[PDB]
């Protein structure tokens, strides 16, 4: 989108257009003027020995820092890396060290508000110099920085870099393995430690990775060494501000190939044996079992990894991560559970209730129909009452209820976006309160009661087309009819009701007045008669030339035939051009809709369990795995014939 | 297309269907004949020496010089080369040092109109001869040459070889470097020379490269060669007989590699400082400043690239050369600037001019309707008057005259090519035009002003469909509606047409007259009637066999049949395949329609500012880039993730 915009630079080559000492030292210090550099700190010691000893320290942090930002000479040096650079870097730590400087000067930090934090351990890593940055840690870095601000800490993607407010985030997330272990090994660097929106290593590693593989063993790679290296079941147990660990903030950003990693990381070398989620048990060819570990990746918590992936619409990369066990097997192992079977009653009494509310509304027409009025609580009915005036009635509000909290906890910004249910949820809704208020409305005298229980059945009616998704193959169509109608037949609209408008009112005033003969007399009078005939031309009625027309027969006709001609012709044959193309865009991706349709389903009727049931109805056991660990389990016994096949192929032959 | 023809070739061995010693010459330099070279050279220098001094030179001169065209035995020799061309090179050149003619001999011009001005070093340096050439710009050659002619300097391409009309020009041209430096050190050689059209080096590389990437590095490589290795910032301002640079030319003539190179063309180097327009201020990772050269690339001067890119439409690769920052920021900054709210202005004011047309013409039925006539300017209405009356007559106005320019200053053989707005041009200046004359007509008595006002009001309503450009989702169906109606709707009429009128009077011809039932008496009467309900037959009214038919009722049917069969399908449903297909091709291409089309709107909105308002609107700094350059500036921050990453990957691995 638009270029993100930034206060004052970090390093002004090209001044703009808009102290003599220390604009020397930052010219010496850009490029390589080893004896200028020399020169200028000899007579800048000369001028500092001048006064007292008390501000000696300050004057001179003063003469080599810039109070515009705060940059210190050697930052600026860093920054321009030039094939001297060593020498110049050796000459202002010496100089450093002369006045007992070395300090304050390593460990300097901005002062502009947009890199605030930043430091020259920061610099050398950014640009590849291992060894400045191995002698800066040695001397006296302070490898516990925070590089807060703006440019640090964006408020998303293209407008920042951020990679964790820390030399060891910045080294491992731009691939220097080296630095990584320098890092590590040294005392002072603390792996866990979250700077600022709560972020362990491991979080600033997951958020920028990438969506699938093209070729970066990087971010996978740096992620399992930091993880192995720091051996401890501890990076991936650490919480953001928001409350989420490395595998839950992979499964939320959509970063497919880092969540499959974590999910079913083997460490097959002994004396781990315990950073692991994927202990396998035998395996004898084809078949192999598994025992994935279900700790953190089952709904019972509060945000297992299944309802993020599930429950979640920014990304649409949601295809490939339903497909990454123990999710499928969950998901297999809940539908043939206690999902499906609630599915069908949910099925059967929703249908049961529309054929009550059709048979209460016209095979009895209603009533009698002297003066009536449907259900109600009119008694001396019998059989037909106790069923057709209360299920209903009933059933109608365990509906008003239910649908009523999902729209009140219905995200907009998120959930808005179609194919999430939503266009669903609503029409549930409506549909139920209709007949409420058909209900209420006569319940006083209001005889309007018609018009809202006839809306009622028809939205019931044609509703009770989403329950298509339970069948695969008859899954695909709630879901074009949806597309196609809020993708080409909407934007569609806004185009046609404009030609529609346009002769709408042209063919209405060539009109002329004919009271004369008792009536109309003419087929197009007023505007709405004139919409509808036109409408009737689009669809098909028939036409012909109306007499009792003033300022011309012809050019009425030859309105008409423009019309039709571009109505009829080269709009509607367009439009179904276009409603084509969209079913066949949607038409072969029908598993993956589908699929996630039904996840959605399984995961809403396992919430709407209670407590009891569902204790009942859990998955996974207490393995035992390493002298301590009693974590959950899910043996799922995988089979693979042709990856077993091509494998053994290629490695005998 | 059909071949280009010449006058007579320049060597010709196959001798046409159509003295004795310049033959011999001449066929002894074609092929390896040294020792008749000898004898004949030996002998011409004894007939030569047979006169006065006076004319030694001129009659040596004619007897190696061939009256037809000019030719001289070297070129000939030259562009014969064999095995052994080096040894009669330097025989013919001592030959000439003997008689002290090494100086016309070397510089020898043609005389046929169609390759005049050529010399020996461009057959030379054509040939890959290096050596040759060297030789020949030792000894006296005149690389200042000029190789005019219609051959050399062609109406187009496919009819010619234009390279610059200098051997220097060619050199770099046929991709030889060496000859180039050669050339280049060669302190006669003035490198910025305007040959023939106005064009230094730099515009004859220009104007012969590639408008994408297939593997040439050559027509890049020359051109950043020739001019770094000039060293002055002058190359890149001299200007051709049309007024354009290096730059502005490669713009027009549609090169997008060269543009993309000369926009962006950062010397790292130091010392040179100053041919750059890309000067890097700083990097760190994905985030990355610049602050590119706008002296020559913004609409100020009269035609900077901006306008060129956007206001051509002779070539179709523009969609590629609008994503060439700075180009791409100045378009965001002058939409999110200046350019949304006046569209959005213009959007409201034709939008209620409409509605105001519409409700004096039909919500009042354009009066009492006993004798009226619309607005005028009868007085004594009060609101309805003072905005009714008066805001339409004058806004059309304020149309009728802005489109009336456009058409004046549109070019027909460019402009005319549609998806130009020349399609929307023209309807709003009818529109105008018809409101206007709709006014004057009944202004004296006419009462015909309703047509005109109806006609108004309809391409009105109409023609607000453009307005559609500015929102990206509901753009396409203004292209849409234009491309399948001027490619699929129009040359099918051709054909439809036919068919309508060839059974429109063989039905009508047999009818047979009965005026005995009082009237007409039969559907099918006169030839209008016959179209009218072929018409209908088309979209679907309804028919039967009409009866008081003669010479057969079988004919009759037969032929209603058939025209059915063959117009109602196999030729609607043929359109209708074709509409399908241009829909489905301009689908996929809707960014870079739409995104050209809001080009092209925020550019003929900024010219519509005065000179105040667009001074106040400018865009950038006076950047100090090297000890002497004030230049404009505009900071544009890029940032590049993707880049970033597989670089990093593949750089420490
Ligand atoms: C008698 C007359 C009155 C009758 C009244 C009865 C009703 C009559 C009804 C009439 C409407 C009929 C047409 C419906 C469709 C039109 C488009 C639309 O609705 O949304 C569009 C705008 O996108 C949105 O997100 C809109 C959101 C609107 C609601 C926001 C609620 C926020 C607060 C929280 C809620 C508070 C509680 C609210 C409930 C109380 C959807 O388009 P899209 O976003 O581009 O879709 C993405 C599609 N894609 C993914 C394929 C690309
Ligand atoms: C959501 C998508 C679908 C939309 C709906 C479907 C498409 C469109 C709708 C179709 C339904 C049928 C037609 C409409 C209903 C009839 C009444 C009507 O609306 O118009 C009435 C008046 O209005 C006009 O005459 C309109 C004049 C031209 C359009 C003006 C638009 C701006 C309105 C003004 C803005 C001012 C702003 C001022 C700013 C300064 C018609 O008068 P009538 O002839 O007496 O009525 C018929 C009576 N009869 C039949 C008994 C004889
Ligand atoms: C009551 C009866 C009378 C009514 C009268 C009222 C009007 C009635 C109207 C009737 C016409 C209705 C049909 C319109 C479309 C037909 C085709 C057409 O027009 O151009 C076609 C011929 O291509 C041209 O370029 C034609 C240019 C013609 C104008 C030249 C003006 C030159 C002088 C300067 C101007 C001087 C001022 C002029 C103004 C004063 C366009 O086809 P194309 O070129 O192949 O298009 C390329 C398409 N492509 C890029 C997708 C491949
Ligand atoms: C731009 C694209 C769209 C084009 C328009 C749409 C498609 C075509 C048009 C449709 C509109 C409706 C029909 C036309 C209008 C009626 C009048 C008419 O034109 O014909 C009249 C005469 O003409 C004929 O009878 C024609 C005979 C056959 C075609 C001859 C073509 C050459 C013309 C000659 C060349 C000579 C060259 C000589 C060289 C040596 C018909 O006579 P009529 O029956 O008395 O009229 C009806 C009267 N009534 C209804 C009251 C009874
Ligand atoms: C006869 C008809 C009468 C009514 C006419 C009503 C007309 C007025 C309606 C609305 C006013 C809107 C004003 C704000 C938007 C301006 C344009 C814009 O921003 O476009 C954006 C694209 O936009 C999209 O990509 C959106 C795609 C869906 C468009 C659906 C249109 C539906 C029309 C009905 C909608 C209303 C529904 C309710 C109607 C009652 C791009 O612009 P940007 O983001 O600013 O660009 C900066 C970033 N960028 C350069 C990188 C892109
Ligand atoms: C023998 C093998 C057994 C295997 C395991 C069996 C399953 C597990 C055990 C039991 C099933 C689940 C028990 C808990 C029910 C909680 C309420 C509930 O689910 O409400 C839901 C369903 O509506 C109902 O379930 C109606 C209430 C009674 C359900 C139990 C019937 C008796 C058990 C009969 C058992 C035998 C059945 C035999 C025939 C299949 C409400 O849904 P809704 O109102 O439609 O939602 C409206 C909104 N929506 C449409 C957008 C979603
Ligand atoms: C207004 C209308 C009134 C009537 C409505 C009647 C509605 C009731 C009709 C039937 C009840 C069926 C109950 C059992 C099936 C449950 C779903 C199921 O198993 O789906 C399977 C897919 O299914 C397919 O792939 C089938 C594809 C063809 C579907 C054709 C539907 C025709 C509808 C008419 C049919 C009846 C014809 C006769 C009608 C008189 C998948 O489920 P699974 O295999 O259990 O999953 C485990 C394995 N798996 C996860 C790996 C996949
Ligand atoms: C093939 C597809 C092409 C593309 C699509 C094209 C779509 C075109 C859309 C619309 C145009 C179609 C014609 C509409 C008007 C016809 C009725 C009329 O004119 O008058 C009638 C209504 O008069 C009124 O004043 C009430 C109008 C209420 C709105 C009715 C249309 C709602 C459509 C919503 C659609 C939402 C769909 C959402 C889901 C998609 C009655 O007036 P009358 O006739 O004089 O009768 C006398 C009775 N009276 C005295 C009581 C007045
Ligand atoms: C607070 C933030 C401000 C940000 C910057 C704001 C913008 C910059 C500042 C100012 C806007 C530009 C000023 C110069 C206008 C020159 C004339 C001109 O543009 O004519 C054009 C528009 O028509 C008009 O502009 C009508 C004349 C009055 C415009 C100014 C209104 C008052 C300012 C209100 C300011 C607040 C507005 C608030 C609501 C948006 C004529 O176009 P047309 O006739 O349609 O063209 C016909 C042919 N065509 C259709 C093929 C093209
Ligand atoms: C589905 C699509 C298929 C493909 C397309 C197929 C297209 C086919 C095209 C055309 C053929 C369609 C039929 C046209 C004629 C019908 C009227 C007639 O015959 O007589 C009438 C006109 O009589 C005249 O003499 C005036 C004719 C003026 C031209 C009218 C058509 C202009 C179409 C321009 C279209 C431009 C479109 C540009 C944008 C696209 C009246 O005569 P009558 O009936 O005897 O009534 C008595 C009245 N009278 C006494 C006053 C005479
Ligand atoms: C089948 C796909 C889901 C669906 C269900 C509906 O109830 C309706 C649907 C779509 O389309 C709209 C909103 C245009 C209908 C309006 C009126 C009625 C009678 C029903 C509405
Ligand atoms: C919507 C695309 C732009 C557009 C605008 C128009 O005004 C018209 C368009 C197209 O098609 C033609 C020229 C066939 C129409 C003729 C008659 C009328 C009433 C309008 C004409
Ligand atoms: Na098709």
């Amino acid at each position: 989108t638009s270029p993100p915009v930034f206060s004052k630079p970090m390093d002004s080559n090209i001044r703009q257009c808009i102290r003599r000492l220390k604009k020397r030292i930052f010219a010496a210090v850009s490029e390589g003027c080893v004896e200028e550099l020399v020169e200028l700190l000899v007579e800048l010691q000369e001028l500092c020995r001048r006064r007292h000893d008390e501000d000696v320290p300050d004057f001179l942090m003063h003469k080599l820092t810039a109070s515009d930002t705060g940059k210190t000479c050697l930052m600026k040096a860093l920054l321009n890396i030039n094939p001297n650079t060593k020498e110049i870097v050796r000459i202002l730590l010496a100089f450093a060290e002369e006045n007992d400087i070395l300090g304050r000067f390593i460990n300097a930090e901005y002062t502009e508000e947009a890199y605030e934090g930043q430091t020259a351990l920061n610099i050398a890593i950014e640009r590849r110099q291992g060894d400045i940055a191995a002698l800066l840690i040695a001397a006296g870095a302070d490898v516990n920085a925070h590089a807060k601000g703006a440019f640090f800490n964006p408020k998303y993607q293209h407008e920042g870099f951020y990679f964790g407010e820390t030399p060891l985030a910045l080294a491992a997330c731009t691939n220097q393995p080296e630095i990584v272990q320098l890092l590590m090994e040294h005392e002072q660097t603390d792996i866990t430690s979250r700077d600022s929106r709560g972020n362990n290593i491991l979080h600033a590693l997951v958020t920028v990775a990438e969506d699938f593989k093209t070729q970066n063993d990087f971010v996978k790679r740096m992620y399992d060494m930091i993880l192995l290296r720091s051996g401890n079941w501890e990076l991936e147990t650490t919480r953001n501000n928001d409350g989420l660990t490395p595998l839950q903030l992979a499964a939320k950003m959509g970063k497919a190939e880092i969540l499959k990693y974590i999910l079913s990381r083997e460490i097959k070398e002994k004396r781990l044996r315990s950073l692991s989620r994927k202990f396998t048990d035998w395996a004898y060819g084809p078949v192999s079992s598994s025992l994935y570990d279900l700790t953190n990746v089952d709904t019972t918590t509060d945000n297992s990894v299944l309802e993020i992936t599930v429950y979640n619409t920014n990304i649409d990369n949601r295809h490939e991560m339903l497909t990454l066990e123990p999710l499928h097997t969950l998901l297999h192992m809940k539908w043939k559970k206690f999902a499906k079977h609630m599915f069908f009653l949910s099925f059967c009494f929703y249908f049961f209730y529309n054929i009550t509310l059709t048979l209460v509304s016209y095979y009895r027409p209603r009533e009698e129909e002297a003066i009536p009025h449907p259900l109600a609580l009119t008694h001396k009915m019998g059989w037909l009452q106790l069923l057709g005036r209360m299920f209903v009635l009933i059933w109608a509000m365990c509906i008003s209820v239910k649908e009523g909290i999902a729209i009140f906890l219905l995200r907009p910004s998120d959930l808005q976006s179609i194919l999430s249910d939503a266009w669903f949820h609503f029409v549930f809704f409506i549909q139920a309160v209709l007949v409420i208020l058909s209900v209420f409305l006569y319940l006083f005298a209001y005889k309007e009661y018609l018009a809202c229980l006839v809306l009622a059945m028809a939205l019931g009616w044609a509703n009770m087309l989403y329950y298509t998704r339970g069948f695969q193959s008859m899954g695909m169509y709630s879901v074009m009819i949806q597309k196609v109608i809020l993708h080409d037949v909407l934007k569609f609209l806004f185009v046609y009701i404009v030609f529609l408008l346009g002769f709408g009112v042209a063919l209405a005033s060539l009109i002329e007045k004919c009271p004369k003969d008792n009536k109309d007399c003419s087929s197009y009078g007023s505007f709405s008669d004139a919409v509808l005939e036109l409408f009737k031309l689009t669809i098909g009625l028939g036409d012909l030339n109306i007499q009792q027309n003033s300022k011309y027969p012809i050019l009425f006709l030859f309105l008409l035939i423009t019309y039709v001609i571009l109505t009829f012709v080269l709009l509607l044959n367009m439009l179904i051009a276009l409603m084509g193309e969209t079913v066949e865009n949607v038409s072969k991706e029908s598993e993956r809709i589908w699929r996630l349709q039904r996840a959605r389903t399984i995961l809403e009727f396992e919430k709407m369990l209670p407590e009891w049931l569902r204790s009942r109805f859990r998955m996974g056991e207490l393995c035992k795995v390493a002298e301590d660990d009693f974590r959950l389990c899910l043996r799922i016994n995988e089979v693979k014939w042709t990856e077993w096949k091509t494998h053994v192929s290629f490695l005998n032959e």
